[PDB]
């Protein structure tokens, strides 16, 4: 129960971020309009599944550690730090810029936890290190759209 | 814009209920313990996908009608009427009883909308009528567990 | 069969609308060019699939009703629906704008046949109710690419 | 509940029809001979699975409505209002003709249930309305065979 | 031919058993409730398809032997020597117990046919010997449930 | 591109032949009846698939050559090829006999375009050489159903 | 080497019958014409694969026993007893009648071997007993065509 | 009937060579022993299917042309020119050397026919040109085994 | 159940033979080296699959008979069958020779259990009859790699 | 290779733990009975799959390191880990309780090898880090079935 | 043999083109940015596999013709007559324009080989004629992007 | 950013290794002859796809880190520190021996990068650590061939 409790808490934070993340991901998928919006749909779909699956992993890891994971809407806002995605019906430029911002928080938060799990739980850390690869790759695809010349 | 606006609103309610629903569904999947918890996992998994897909349908129907659908956590609690699933680490009996309750609201709410869409939009109604079939069947599987003799 | 004759007549118009539709749909696929034409390709492919399928259902339903379904080119330009598609090799917006109007008539015609079937054949009605949803959803995606005039 | 018992009762009549139907579908499959029985084999197979699935759908709908669905041979006999299918080893013509008559009842009974369910249960009605389309479509393929 | 009519007759008794069996399998599927009915759902499904397939195998074997296989509800009643399955909405315990008894007969009847076919038709015998393995294997899973 | 213009012209005729062909092919599918009609169903289904595919290849080739491919109903009845199919609900032989003649023209026209392409475009020629094989093989199966007049 | 040699010989006979069988099967597939010839194709195809596979089994069993199996054309006629299928371009009635005859020999020959292997090799016998099931079922489908009333 | 008759004859020759070929192919598959015999099995299997399929193509092309194709064992030896594979239980070296020889005849014979079909039937020629690619590639894999240094 | 006890006893020996077999089979897979070791890999993989499957059948049959099947390591070295496999990292022939002898005992033991079951349980017998065929076929392939001493 | 020798040694213990593990895992599968035994079946099947796979990875890694991996029964009971599984035909809780303890040792041993590998081989460490996650997740599911003593 | 060495030589030039092509295809895939790079991603992927497969087809054809096919980076440089693709992170417009020019050469070189092979090897020619169709089809999709 | 440019640089060296590697893998595939070249064919195929995929993974990682990944033949030559693979049509023994030496460098270079990335980028390191396992596993199968 020693450090496991502490790790379990770190994961809960991650759990709420993922839930909030795939909800948001879906939200923009539904509200993006404009010329190149099919490409955005194409790009979001797989990420939504990846993140949803990461929520399952993170959640099942919290339970394996001994605590009870929370996935209800209330727990999402309680844990939440990143306000609430506020861009609605809009273009690819607006939603991508906003999403890039969302990922800065997600990636930065994931890096810290990986750093914090170094001496608590290698397994749980490896879990986060695997997620960071896709989280960061995705942000790049997002950024790549906002570069009409680079 | 006439009645479409009104239909679009009815759907938004449904959209938030579904989002809250698959989040909750997942929450119990993660927190159910006890002897017959594998059967509960088995039963929940497909429902989580069905409901998630219904969220996409309902959401894409709101946009098709002309309004902007909301899937962020904030919109879920704003629209929300059914509090916030409060059963955590627990047995199959407790979670199923709670879920049966959750579905009473979901099914009852879906029936009204189907009733209200009768003279507004047959298509959107057919969408809800298709969902009601699975929503109700699922509740029965849930109830079936709580019947150790019937 | 008297009402069966009417219903069949109604479906025949729908059939010809569907045939002209997938011919037209494919026509644009082969003629859309521009920086984002591929997004439109990936949008049309499954719609052609669906509409070719809908034509089969309507044709088979008509036969089921005891009438001979007509699918020859002469039959199509007779029942007709819209001016023989006049956009050749052109931009994405030029094509999508045209497509939008083509879908306005399809959806309107579908809406009317559904009302007329209300008191004639619940099964044939159900067929169009099912069709309307995807037909409307598709226009939506076409319109999503368009966003001018404020 | 008192309006749902009415829906459960209809459905059980519908459930027994499906069971007797997919058994009969297999029976004709096993006994059709003649130059083109192969095609009738192909035509019946997917229908058998469709109807076997429809039986499942209705039985589950009955249990959802709080009643106990009946699927034993005895249940079929009790509910059955028609005569046991009586064609044995025979021509494609003979079976397809008998089957045409069978689907006349199946379809007529389904429409009457779709008609009653109208003011009782729109969800249960939707279930049958969906079935109807397939049952009637299948009867056409049976009939197309009969028009030499 | 006079030794093949004997094989066709056995098989028809076997064919009616399978039909009554896969109908009953579905029936219990539709009526099991309780904490662990989900598993019994999973356990019955593949068995249902296996038995539905076995019915097909036997019916075709009968037609191959020159006789007309019977698969209608009426055929089942005529051939049936057992009582219609009588358990309705009930516990997993109740159905699995009733089913255990059902498979006792199914298996006993199959061995007697495997025993007669010995000197009548080795190919038909091989068909049943193959079925037996699955029928008995399935009865064990039913029984494993009963040993609390 | 001068020869490219000719080649493209040649393909356009082929395209319209293919469009009329799968429309016609499907027309008979919906109208064949008789004791062995299903054998004809199973014969036509993959042929419609193939011909719809061939039209796509020819259309894309034409575009590849710098021309705008035409696939509208008006385009089809203009280039035309055979009298608008005139067999409605009829027997298998009645339909197959008609189909046979329709294929005589297709195959003949293909044979000629292949000769003309001999010295213009080996790639477009190769496309028709490939098409001819299945087109001819199909007529064969149609004729196999027919065997009268000794 | 004792009885294995004898069993190995019995199998070689079977091997040549199978090879001759799938060749013949294919021959009629190619030469059957008439109304219901699609059904015959449909029926033959799977049998051709089954029999071809039985040739592999029987052949690999001969090698496993210690002898060298022969699949060349010469070995087929040497072992052959049933002349050489002599029906060419022809109808379903003619080819089926001929095939029924071919199977009488095949089935009768298979029964004897099963009978002869009873005290030589149970495994090799089980192999033949499995084949007999399909060989006999197939003959029935063949006979079923020649019964326009039964 | 003019040249088609002549082409039909050329194909029959090819048909018998293929039949004899896949029989032989299978024969060596069953009789190859030694260290690297798995690789030989691996290599033969796909060729056996390819060649069997080529027999179907060639055969269906003969019928499409108007003649009756022959696949019975008798026709194989009548048409046959290449004696009868005489290597039995043996090593990879022996069987491969023999097979290389078999293919020299097959490839050389195929080249002539392609050459002879140049002014008779382009379609039938294309059929043979497609086969030659695989026939020749296969011979190379065979030769590659007999090169323990090259 | 008296005979059921004997039969079960018989199967238990078979079970342990199968467990030692797939453990041993996998042992060599990991230790075979040499120029043609991969051919042996591809040979063993499906055999391990099959034998692991056979163990499941025998185990389940034993339970079906009312006995407790034993699959622990202690159970295996008790019933035993052959000297704990003693070939480590070695050549292909060294391993295959050893494998050959291991299969001689398996096949012999199977042959005996099949005779003993003759008058006890036709179903359990049928199970081994089925197993014997693949077990023997596998030895064959092992022996095919070997061909020394004339 | 000195450290490579140590690492290999470490993996060999892991290998034997994995072999005993899937043998034991399968042992219980065949011996679990009770009202909810099937839930345990469906829980064990993929775990056996995984553990058999892990053994292959560890075995191949050991060989990759230049050592001979040992997978014989004698090797397993030598390295050993826990008392030869002693629960035969028994209840679900009786089996799962035992399984729980077996997994405590596996996970602990894995945890230690991962620490020891920290400074010897990052790749072999990564292998166990990957294994630990599923091994621990599985214990979790086993423990989820258990919930006594408050 | 002396007429086959000519075919092997052509093909090696063709083999080096394909290798440099599927490497370049991946390179543009990795460096396209802008509003619609996703589509260009989708468009390039299947082409990459097609060309990687074509490289295989030609290399095997060369070995079949008795020569040793060359596929190392050094082989590419030796055979290469064009300049290394030089566009880095850049707009879809920039890469698709550069690629259009690349396929101009690829297609022109393929037709000249199809033209020589005419009297040398009809089978090898058939191989390239098949490739050409895909290479030219792909160049059209590249160009359709350029016509704003 | 100044610590990420270091990671991007390493990776580009790694990216050029993979490209030269999957080209070379294909090259040996095309030129192995002898009694058991078929197996070496099977062994190389999945490795080729694995390495082609790894090239993609690294290139994308470089673009994610803000740099432009280089995949053209010229890029390979520039980064390449080893000699172009020089074995032509030759025995399985000859290629597998040469390949063993090739993977010695590939693996040694990958460990040094895994070692540097330790304090630079744990995510990029994780990427290579994953690759290493496959690269080393593949080198063992190459070596197992060499131990006659």
């Amino acid at each position: 129960d020693k450090k496991a409790s502490d790790v379990a808490d770190l994961l809960q934070k991650q759990l709420s971020t993922y839930n909030d993340l795939h909800l948001t991901l879906k939200h923009v998928h539904w509200n993006v309009v404009g010329p190149n919006f099919i490409g955005v749909h194409e790009m979001i779909d797989p990420q939504v599944e990846l993140v949803r699956g990461y929520a399952d992993e993170v959640a099942e890891r919290i339970a394996t550690l001994g605590k009870s994971p929370k996935g209800t809407p209330g727990a999402i806002i309680k844990d939440r730090t990143w306000d609430d995605y506020s861009v609605e019906r809009d273009t690819v430029q607006a939603h991508l810029a906003a999403l890039d911002l969302v990922y800065n928080g997600v990636i930065e938060d994931t890096r810290k936890s990986i750093e914090k799990l170094e001496d608590l739980d290698l397994v749980s850390q490896d879990l986060l290190i695997a997620h960071a690869g896709e989280l960061e790759k995705f942000q790049w695809f997002v950024r790549a759209h906002l570069e009409s010349a680079g």
